[PDB]
């Protein structure tokens, strides 16, 4: 696009260490552009990602990279008769009433006991050391990954996040850098060589994990789904699932921080922490821009004529800084109005696992300021903030006093 020229020359490693500032002029310039480094159309403005995730003239589609690290059929790009199923598959466990029965049950002893290994420290590098592991804990224990470690699957969801955000095409629209994938490619030997036995177990004596119901659920007497129609699902699991309800919390943690008379009021006053929680994925929205749709008819969209079959990015964590939408949005505010954000994304594939992920959150940040009221940030240590595809903080070093 002739206006656009000056996005040729936006680079991967800088929208992977900053992207708000190439975001803000697309959101200005231009909703919906083509980047080229992208090989993909982007959305970037709350009215845009809101109109694609939704439309009927839209259905999901994996990125480029996203398909070479997922294949087929990863629920988040699939659509019709498969989508449903695999949406049918993964239901049932994060159905609200559900999760509220056994919830508390789960994430509160897991928090406990990552707590107790560092709360009479008086140092801490929470994202390592609390975040990553409540949220692999507790989902690894619902899935039925109880004996894989919170080391091991947070290494996987490490690797698999480079593999799907491996997303920089040359020239001639070709990826970059092929060999960014390997790292991907052997997390999944990996993972099949710890859950293939599980699953073998499963189909004979199925229990109470989800992805032992994955396989059994709706299915006639005797059968279960084949394990490589479940497996991209279980990846995708693996990563996001894995990885945001912890950046989540740590982002919520650093705005907190960053406006230290709210987090006075959120640790006297934890019923705030939901909202202080909803603020935070706003203002640094974990999954950035990880997902697509793409059209199944010609369509005109903010000024731009798109054939069918064409793919757009949904820069959710841009769209969440709309200035047409909010007031001062790079600024983290516990008191901004309730109103909608997309960091769960929209439509028929927006998160399938939010009321989950909530709780999750909530009661890990509960246990951490119950246990360490006097928490504050170490602030030599810059918060570092990483990634485009999926963005979190890279480390939050804490202090206080024992
Ligand atoms: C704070 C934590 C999380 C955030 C910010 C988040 C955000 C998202 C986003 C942005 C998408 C893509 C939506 C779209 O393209 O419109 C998504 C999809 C999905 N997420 Fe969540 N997620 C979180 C945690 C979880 C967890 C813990 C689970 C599982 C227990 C989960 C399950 C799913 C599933 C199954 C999908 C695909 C839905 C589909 O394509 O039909 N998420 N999530
Ligand atoms: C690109 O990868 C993903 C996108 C959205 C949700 C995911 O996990 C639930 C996920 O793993």
């Amino acid at each position: 696009r002739p206006d656009l020229a000056w996005l040729d020359e936006v680079t991967m490693t800088q929208l992977e260490r900053n992207p708000y500032e190439v975001y803000e002029r697309l959101r200005a310039e231009a909703p919906l552009a083509f980047v080229p480094v992208l090989g993909s159309y982007v959305a970037s403005t709350a009215e845009v990602c809101r109109e694609v995730a939704t439309s009927p003239d839209f259905e999901a589609v994996i990125t480029p990279a996203g398909g070479r690290t997922f294949g087929h059929p990863a629920i988040i790009g699939v659509n019709g008769d498969i989508h449903a199923d695999l949406r049918s598959m993964v239901e049932p466990a994060l159905q609200p009433a559900e999760v509220d029965r056994w919830i508390d049950d789960l994430v509160r002893p897991i928090a406990r006991r990552y707590l107790e290994r560092f709360e009479n420290d008086g140092h801490a590098e929470l994202v390592a050391q609390y975040c990553e592991p409540v949220s692999v804990r507790s989902l690894g224990d619902l899935l039925g990954l109880q004996e894989v470690d919170s080391d091991k699957l947070r290494e996987w969801f490490a690797k698999l996040n480079r593999s799907h955000t491996n997303a920089a095409v040359d020239e001639n629209g070709e990826f970059a850098n092929p060999e960014g994938f390997a790292e991907g490619d052997q997390a999944k030997a990996e993972i099949r060589a710890v859950v293939d036995p599980l699953i073998d177990k499963w189909i004979e004596h199925p229990d109470d994990s989800a992805i032992s119901h994955w396989l059994h659920d709706g299915m006639p007497p005797g059968q279960t789904r084949d394990r490589e129609y479940i497996y991209p699902t279980i990846y995708v699991y693996l990563l996001g699932a894995m990885q945001e309800p912890g950046h989540g919390m740590a982002s919520t943690l650093v705005g907190l921080f960053s406006r230290p008379e709210q987090l006075e009021e959120v640790v006297d006053d934890p019923t705030l922490i939901p909202r202080a929680i909803a603020e935070g994925l706003r203002w640094t929205s974990p999954i950035w821009s990880a997902t697509a749709r793409i059209s199944t008819k010609p369509v005109t969209i903010a000024g731009v004529d798109l054939p069918a079959g064409t793919p757009v990015m949904l820069s959710y964590g841009s769209a969440n800084h709309d200035t047409g939408k909010y007031e001062a949005p790079s600024q983290y505010d516990l008191h901004r109005p309730p109103l909608p954000h997309l960091a769960f994304g929209a439509g028929n594939h927006a998160c399938a696992g939010i009321y989950f992920a909530n709780h999750v959150m909530r009661i890990a940040l509960e246990e951490l300021f119950e246990a360490i009221p006097n928490l504050e940030r170490d602030t030599r240590e810059g918060v570092e903030f990483w990634g485009w595809g999926f963005r979190g903080p890279t480390s939050l070093h804490v202090t206080w006093e024992v």
